[PDB]
């Protein structure tokens, strides 16, 4: 029932080594559910390249339910190449990312009681502000509200990420991105709850912190004030996941960010790794559709877990050994 496991520390004599599909350990462990969705987004940018025209034409005939036919397609139109680091090692690091998804309103009302703030107009770009607790008390933020959300813990973790999306009670969606900082030190509230015994070793996830906050509503404001850092936001230019560097919406658990000088955008990658909390095998066909400032090296990926806080808790814990095969179209 559980998938193929990595034998660590193996090495290879070439950067790319063609292998048979029968030599990809883990290929049969992937259901392939969702892979055709990310494949069609890939083809939106690749279909007219000479090497991709035939594969993309065939790909448009596949539905997303018949994973038997999708498996036959990948085995027929692509060859897998075992991918090594330039030092010959096959092991590399898989981390994770997500897109925060909050629920808010453009006006303060009902459950929407916690503001996200733009950079305060009464202030000069890049001048140091006080800690969060005094910034919130000075009055300097009043009238600089960008939108009002559902939950102060979600707002806090949106600040940690710097960017995300707010589903508004409109029926519209607002994308927010990085709008500046008070340049004061970050201090994790999860570590605070652990260091002071309020949360057990297991449990300082975003969900465990939300639960503790639910239990201790009159302590929440003081907990958040233990982090002096404060992040501001800007509204981004106006259905599916975020758009990545390839220019297409990312697909949860089927898109990775890569170092594009090692793995060009558009490359499908068979990823063998493990799940962050249970450590079970995770064997997944993904597509290189994004990049990131921390994602540098050869066998290196950021796995896109999807939208919302369960995806973020998986992303937060992901720091797993991994193996890669790059697919190239037979063409």
């Amino acid at each position: 029932p559980a998938g193929a496991a990595i034998v660590p520390g193996q090495i290879a004599a070439a950067r790319l080594t063609p292998v048979a599909w029968q030599q990809v350990p883990g290929w049969q462990d992937d259901s392939l559910i969702g892979a055709t969705i990310a494949l069609r987004q890939n083809c939106a940018r690749l279909a007219r390249q000479a090497n991709w025209q035939r594969a993309c034409a065939a790909a448009m005939r596949l539905d997303d339910l018949d994973v038997g036919s999708a498996r036959t397609f990948f085995e027929t139109y692509f060859t897998p190449f075992q991918f090594a680091n330039n030092d010959g090692t096959l092991d590399g690091l898989v981390t994770g990312y997500y897109e925060p998804l909050l629920h808010g309103s453009r006006v303060r009302r009902g459950p929407y009681q916690y503001a996200l703030y733009r950079w305060p107009a009464g202030y000069r770009a890049g001048a140091s502000m006080p800690a969060r607790a005094q910034l919130m008390r000075s009055g300097a933020l009043s009238g600089n509200e960008l939108v009002w959300v559902d939950d102060p813990i979600e707002a806090f973790f949106l600040q940690v990420q710097g960017s995300g999306r707010v589903v508004l009670d409109d029926g519209t969606v607002m994308r927010v991105g990085y709008g500046g900082t008070n340049n004061q030190p970050y201090r994790s509230i999860g570590k605070w709850l652990l260091d002071h015994g309020e949360l057990g070793a297991g449990q300082a996830t975003m969900q465990g912190i939300k639960a503790w906050a639910r239990a201790n509503p009159s302590r929440v404001d003081a907990l958040l004030d233990t982090n002096p850092r404060f992040v501001f936001f800007r509204e981004m230019p106006s259905a599916d996941g975020p758009v990545g560097a390839l220019g297409v919406p990312l697909t949860p658990e089927r898109s990775i960010a890569v170092d594009p000088s090692s793995i060009p955008l558009g490359t499908p990658v068979f990823l063998q790794t493990t799940r962050p909390m249970t450590n079970a095998p995770l064997n997944r066909l993904v597509f290189a559709q994004d990049v990131g400032t921390a994602i540098k090296g050869g066998v290196r990926a950021d796995y896109f877990w999807g939208l919302g806080d369960d995806a973020g808790d998986q992303a937060g814990r992901m720091k797993q050994n991994g193996r890669m095969w790059l697919l190239f179209p037979n063409s």
